[PDB]
């Protein structure tokens, strides 16, 4: 049965006017911003970039790849297919 959302689970992630997206839970380094209560930091594979999401608009990478993973014209959602599939764990930093 689920647990709650951690840091390294993989999914997509859904935002306004964006396809669901390749993306991860980030840990929060000592020193960095923290998330909203109720948010976690999103990294969003391809493009690199980080938002704050609430679990509403995080679908897990397992069950929903079938659906949402296919390639896509906008940019940087193709790397960030490669990505979430063969590296998922790296530093993009």
């Amino acid at each position: 049965m689920p647990h709650a959302f951690k840091p390294g689970d993989l999914v997509f992630a859904k935002m306004k006017g964006y396809p669901h997206w390749p993306a991860r839970i980030d840990d929060i380094a000592d020193g960095a911003v923290k998330p909203p209560p109720n948010k976690y930091p999103i990294f969003f594979f391809g493009t690199h970039e980080t938002a704050f999401l609430g679990p509403k608009d995080l679908f897990p990478y397992d069950k929903s790849k079938d659906k949402y993973g296919k390639p896509n014209k906008r940019k940087g959602f193709n790397e960030g297919l490669w990505e979430i599939q063969n590296n998922p764990h790296a530093s993009y930093s």
